[PDB]
């Protein structure tokens, strides 16, 4: 096991950088525009790569000129595309991403393209010996749950010296996804999921959702400018203050940067208190830059 | 390839990649939403007039600024899908190929637009100086960078001076945006198109008031054209006889986006085919009418 595997989406992020958020029925010229390789798991691969950690992306891609761009970006970053479930039917998904340059706020208008998701079938064809860690971005829950059981089964037939650490992300407030809570050594729950379930703080959410997690797991919840908090088996709550930049110019992928940084510090054998802190650290550096270049 | 001498209609102006997303409700800042539908279109006045001229059966070229990249590529493949000659494109070293994001609310029907950056440089008179004009029979300039386009227009005037009356490149100019800079373009070309919106800004309540009031701004022997949507279009020439065509509306109105560009291209085509100004006005109103009850330009002819 020498690589980190992120299992999720890869989306073309068509970015427009605005000085102020547009008002409805308004016509307002943008400051600048760019194309960016997106998708939560795809973004985490950019981050992991920049931290110096060898990694691989797993997700569905439809061949064309868009995927040609995406593949070229992944490669320039050293992301192992070898595990991509190439589809015949469907188009590559794209998002219109408006980044408010004044506060760094990002608004995403995603276009889902019928492109079939990576299945337990696609995952079954994967050589689990090259991976140190496996991160799954919560999309097709029932199917991903089968993929989780396949990693768990591999682990049971392996010494503790060679076990695959697993991490899950529950970003979208969807009931299907609450079953993934659930599985994995580390569980990232978003502020939006937490708020939808009735929680007003990262600590409230953590105490309220720790019953849901797998025995021995760490449930992590970041909370924008309020940093992030983690809850382990020991019952002790852990907290990290955020590392805000003086000028917050781009939050698109900040969470994906947080996730990756937490995964990396844990993969490096550092404490949960240290990992939480490094996640907030690297995520904060990103919010002061456009894109991902210059985070380290 | 070998373009035959005096065969092409050139259109000089904007090409933009319009990304259109139809949504249930308008997205609130910092949220992640999913659109109902999403389209990638090739926009721009000179760009749309080129599509229409191809469908009309005319050899046509586009001259506009583009930066090598992925946006330029999608835009070049749409031009080619529509038989437009992209050989005269002014490829830029710096700047972003124009791309706009449109958000259409399903309920109210309101259009929210995040216009392309001002980063890419427009076509210059030095860019235009390098063009061997002999393949063109008509050149249409969309009003943008007026000072520069004036020199372009002067070069065609210079070119024409040494040509017999039948080897003379006919010229048309479009003043569609209410910008003072553009009002100098009125004194150029054989055909001048003025928009309802430009006319309204100058304080004219009809196409009759616009033509009569603005004809003094045009050169000797020029035709000043003004369309007024549902009220059809007018044309006024050196004779002083105000001509009019009533609109030919479709049974149901589907898409008015590019209807002005369809009108412009059809008037240009009909005139370039040797037809009367009355015939051109009629034809432009007919073609533009059929487009309004159609999505895109697919079945306009
Ligand atoms: N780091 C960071 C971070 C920052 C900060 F500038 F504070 F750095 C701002 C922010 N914003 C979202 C809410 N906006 C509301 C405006 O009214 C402000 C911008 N989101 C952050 N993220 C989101 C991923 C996880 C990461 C965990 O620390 C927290
Ligand atoms: N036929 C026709 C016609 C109709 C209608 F179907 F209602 F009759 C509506 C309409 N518009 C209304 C909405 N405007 C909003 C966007 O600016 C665009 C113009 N314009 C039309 N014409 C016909 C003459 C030429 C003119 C060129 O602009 C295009």
């Amino acid at each position: 096991g020498s690589q980190i595997l992120c299992v999720g989406l890869v989306v073309l992020d068509v970015i427009s950088l605005v000085d102020k958020y547009p008002k409805e029925d308004s016509e307002i010229r943008c400051l600048s525009q760019r194309w960016q390789r997106g998708g939560n798991a795809s973004n985490s691969c950019t981050v992991l790569s920049l931290l110096g950690a060898p990694c691989a992306f797993m997700g569905s891609m439809a061949p064309g000129h868009v995927a040609d761009f995406l593949v070229a970006d992944f490669r320039r970053r050293g992301v192992d595309v070898s595990q991509v479930a190439w589809q015949s039917k469907g188009d590559t998904p794209s998002s219109c991403c408006i980044i408010n340059n004044s506060n760094g706020n990002r608004t995403i208008v995603l276009h889902d393209t019928s492109l079939p998701d990576v299945s337990a079938t696609d995952f079954e064809k994967v050589d689990l010996t090259q991976f140190k860690w496996i991160h799954i971005e919560g999309r097709n829950a029932s199917e991903q749950v089968k993929m989780l059981q396949r990693i768990d089964a591999h682990n049971t037939r392996q010494p503790p010296e060679q076990k695959i650490r697993v991490s899950v992300e529950v970003e979208k407030p969807r009931e299907e996804l609450f079953q993934l809570f659930g599985y994995g050594d580390v569980v990232f729950v978003s502020k939006d999921v937490a708020k939808h379930l009735g929680f007003q703080s990262a600590e409230e959410a953590l105490r309220g959702l720790y019953g849901r997690v797998r025995k021995g797991a760490v449930l992590v919840c970041a909370w924008a400018e309020e940093g992030a908090d983690a809850l382990g088996p020991d019952g002790k709550l852990l907290h990290s203050d955020a590392f805000p930049p003086p000028r917050v110019v781009d939050t698109l992928g900040a969470g994906d940067t947080f996730n990756a940084s937490v995964i990396f510090s844990l993969s490096q054998g550092r404490s949960v208190q240290e990992a939480l802190r490094f996640g907030c650290q690297v995520a904060g550096k990103k919010c002061g830059l456009q894109g991902f270049d210059g985070i380290v």
